[PDB]
Order: C-alpha cells, then sequence, then structure tokens
C-alpha cells in the first residue's frame, strides 16, 4: 500500500532553474529497468509559471535517441500536488524540498499506484549530496519500492545519464 | 573504496540445496540495468563438494533465451571466500547465512572490485523475508552500491525471474 506524504508550504516559483537527477526509485522493476524503462527520465529543468502550474523539461531514451520532452503539470488544491497526462502517469507530488540544494518528487497513476509510483532526488549541482539522499532514502523506506538507482557526477553531466 | 567482511565459521556443507535469489544489488549501474546485465544472475543450487569446493547452479538470460549456468568455486584459506572464473568475476564471498533461511553472498573482481560487486540475498523459500532483506540492507549499507532490485513471490518462481 502506497501512502505519500506531500510537503507543507511548498512555494513553487522557488524550484525554478536548473536541476540533474541523482537517484530515482519505484515500485516496479519494470518503470526504471534498463535505459528504456518508461520512468526511466532525467529532468533538466523546473519551470513554474505565473498561475502556478509547473513546465518540466527533461530526458529520456527513447528509439536509440537521447530525445528532450517537456511534461506540462497542473496546479490543484494542495500546492505540492500537479495533475499531468504523460508517461501514464497522472500525478507530480512534490514530497521535500530546501529549493537551493535538493528536491525530492514522485510520480505516480493514482488509478495504480503500486504499477506506477517512481520518485526522484533531484540537485542544484552535478554533484552527489549526501545529505538530500539520506532524506530520499529515509522517504523511500516507508514505501514498497522494487528497484533504486544513484548515479555519479559524470553521468549526471552525461547526456541521458551516460 | 570496497571492503566486504566475510563470515566467520562458515559450514560450507550446510549451504547445499535449493535457494532463492529475493535480492541483488551492485557497484556500477550496468552490472544489473536491463535482464541481460552480465550479473543479472538468479541462484538456483548450492552443491558443496567433498573438497570443500562449491558448484553454484543458476540461470541468466543470454540471446533471448533463459539459459542455465554452472559456476565452479574453489575453496581458499578463508573458509568464506572462494575463487571463480565466470562472469568476468573471480571471487566468491559468503557474508553470513543461518544455513536454514537467508544467505548473502558478493561476487566481484579483486583487480577491479568498484567496476565489479555484485551481492545478492539468498532464501530457501520463494517468499519474501523481510528479517533477512534488513540483514542484506545493513550489508550494504557499508557498501558503495548504486542499483538494487528487490523480487517479489511471483517472480522468485518464474523462469529467470518474470
Amino acid at each position: 500500500i502506497i501512502v505519500t506524504q506531500t510537503m507543507k508550504g511548498l512555494d513553487i516559483q522557488k524550484v525554478a532553474g536548473t536541476w540533474y537527477s541523482l537517484a530515482m526509485a519505484a515500485s516496479d522493476i519494470s518503470l526504471l529497468d534498463a535505459q528504456s524503462a518508461p520512468l526511466r527520465v532525467y529532468v533538466e529543468e523546473l519551470k513554474p509559471t505565473p498561475e502556478g502550474n509547473l513546465e518540466i523539461l527533461l530526458q529520456k531514451w527513447e528509439n536509440g535517441e537521447c530525445a528532450q520532452k517537456k511534461i506540462i503539470a497542473e496546479k490543484t488544491k494542495i500546492p505540492a500536488v500537479f495533475k499531468i497526462d504523460a508517461l501514464n502517469e497522472n500525478k507530480v507530488l512534490v514530497l521535500d524540498t530546501d529549493y537551493k540544494k535538493y528536491l525530492l518528487f514522485c510520480m505516480e497513476n493514482s488509478a495504480e499506484p503500486e504499477q506506477s509510483l517512481a520518485c526522484q532526488c533531484l540537485v542544484r549541482t552535478p554533484e552527489v549530496d549526501k545529505e538530500a539522499l539520506e532524506k530520499f532514502d529515509k522517504a523511500l523506506k516507508a514505501l514498497p519500492m522494487h528497484i533504486r538507482l544513484a548515479f555519479n557526477p559524470t553521468q549526471l553531466e552525461g547526456q541521458c545519464h551516460v
């Protein structure tokens, strides 16, 4: 059973800018297993809009190419929950952030959480932040994850994390 | 830097019989990333020999087929360390076992540990043993792992963990 805890007091305008996907984890192995896995996506930029919506710019391998992708997330009554329709997911969920160093978020499809949940640890610089990873693992300890990936600085600034 | 701690007082004859790979983790993502990854291997049987050597029977995907494989491990002066020449690894390292429920082991290539280290949690029954996984994660906390997989009962009794 998946229960996510979203951030209290999120100010979405402060997440703006460049990020790097330091780590990711998912409920089903197939979601992240192999570079072509559906939720193997690497966040490059978060771009809040004046409406309080959010554009997510990411990279993703598809048909052998490292491709760009833009996901549009719509605000909801809860500030840390946004609605999307992409990657067969329907929610982007912000778990925690300090704006300046790390941000934790998940995606899921609320109709099928155990088949769809993937969460990431994002960082502002392409370095490994052990404190951020500690917060990430803390959150993940409470979730039924079956796959976990953690990247190094070389992979962080690679194209599609190679 | 990899430092492994091998089991004190291992009696190899007691590990005999059927096992299942409940979980696995590795230092480099590529070692386990995708079903075809080099160290994506699923242990079926451990067969100690009268000499104190060890045959390891496993399954592994290769060229689209779920294939059988036998690895012959030679004893060394340390009872929990065996020598092999397979999967580009040269050591099998037993970390801990209670013989009756779980067994923890790694493989590595001592010439290049950070490029080669993969460890597993094995169990006697195709069920999930949270206590065994706790011991596994405990060991892994001290190691620089960058990928982690945990399987369910259906996968445990699948062919090549599908």
